């Protein structure tokens, strides 16, 4: 997260690092065996990591549990990262407590305008690497599809939207990858790309999450 501030230990409780030996992208828990992260964030051999903060430390409050699957969804293109989105599904359920809880899944899709929380260990610097160990976040609101098409041209659909700041200085980051986007209580995106990080005229793009409910619902209840 490039311009944001350090959240504050387990202020984000539904937010996940995905460990492979080390942290490669974020995720979110949606129910107590369940995580959505971003499609361009598949390995196999993943450990969610629940509860954390530092993610360097073990500071007392984490739980840290393999995978048992993961799902890609069906249309995910690689190449223009339409339909970027993943469930993960737990060995053995959380606790949830007051650092783990889940986050809702909307009813509708939210408006421009929108402020949302986006958080993860992703790289801070626009132009540079420096990856933190706590968690960080930034409050950015949705941009108009115009505004993202103009940016982005041909290569915007309708399973993404934009949010972030024109003018640059702010935004999220690779390392943030398949981490939330929450915005009134619903988690309404997931990182997915950007164009560099932190760019003018270059705002980050999520996966519209909105669009994806029911094949969510779907499949979790199936699997
Ligand atoms: N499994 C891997 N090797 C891997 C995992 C995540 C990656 N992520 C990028 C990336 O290239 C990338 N992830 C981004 C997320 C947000 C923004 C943004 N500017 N908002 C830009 C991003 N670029 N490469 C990646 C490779
Ligand atoms: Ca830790
Ligand atoms: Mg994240
Ligand atoms: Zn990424």
């Amino acid at each position: 997260i490039v311009g944001g501030y350090t959240c504050g230990a387990n202020t984000v409780p539904y937010q996940v690092s995905l460990n492979s030996g080390y942290h490669f992208c974020g995720g979110s828990l949606i129910n107590s065996q369940w995580v959505v992260s971003a499609a361009h964030c598949y390995k196999s051999g993943i450990q969610v990591r629940l509860g954390e903060d530092n993610i360097n430390v073990v500071e007392g409050n984490e739980q840290f549990i393999s995978a048992s699957k993961s799902i890609v969804h069906p249309s995910y293109n690689s190449n223009t990262l339409n339909n970027d989105i993943m469930l993960i599904k737990l060995k053995s359920a959380a606790s949830l407590n007051s650092r783990v809880a889940s986050i809702s899944l909307p009813t509708s899709c939210a408006s421009a305008g929108t402020q949302c929380l986006i958080s993860g260990w992703g790289n801070t610097k626009s132009s540079g690497t420096s990856y933190p160990d706590v968690l960080k976040c930034l409050k950015a609101p949705i941009l108009s599809d115009s505004s993202c098409k103009s940016a982005y041209p041909g290569q915007i659909t309708s399973n993404m939207f934009c949010a972030g700041y024109l003018e640059g200085g702010k935004d999220s980051c690779q390392g943030d990858s398949g981490g939330p986007v929450v915005c009134s209580g619903k988690l309404q995106g997931i990182v997915s790309w950007g164009s560099g990080c932190a760019q003018k005229n270059k705002p980050g793009v999520y996966t519209k999450v909105c669009n994806y409910v029911s094949w969510i619902k779907q499949t979790i209840a199936s699997n």
